[PDB]
């Protein structure tokens, strides 16, 4: 649901409201089939996207204004090609979000941006995700010069 197309470039990639594991199988918590030894490049990964949040003061939104239905979660979410480098995610935003010239975006990890080169393999090598959920990338915007 909430799916929507972008290109770029290498691969193009589909974003928005991706089906969530409480209506997915339940079977799927169990222990999924898994080997460090797959190292192909020809795999998808999935991850979320969300702006880094500074404008939230430090605070929780669920924990302030805790919501009956339960409906908070700010990202977007991505299924991916493994393939695709942060330089093509920046693409991706700047696109998706019309970002001007006159700002950077940061894509990062966690408070630390990542290089344009890294591919999202390399990410998930880096900082040893274990495919437990998607891998949570952020962003932000920076004047320019």
């Amino acid at each position: 649901p909430q799916i929507l197309t972008h290109v770029i470039e290498g691969f193009v990639i589909q974003e928005g409201a991706e089906p969530f594991p409480v209506g997915r199988s339940s079977l799927l918590v169990g222990n999924l089939k898994g080997d460090k030894r797959i190292i192909t490049d020809d795999e998808i990964i999935s991850l979320s996207i969300e702006f880094f949040d500074q404008n939230r003061l430090d605070r929780k939104v669920n924990k302030d204004k805790e919501k009956s239905k339960e409906e908070v979660n700010d990202k977007r979410y991505l299924r991916c090609p493994a393939a695709m480098t942060v330089m093509h995610l920046r693409k991706f935003l700047r696109s998706k979000m019309d970002i001007p010239n006159t700002f950077q975006i940061d894509v990062m990890y966690e408070e630390e941006p990542l290089k344009d080169y890294y591919t999202l393999m390399d990410i998930a090598y880096i900082y040893t995700w274990r495919r437990n959920g998607p891998l949570p990338l952020k962003y932000r915007v920076r004047p320019t010069c």
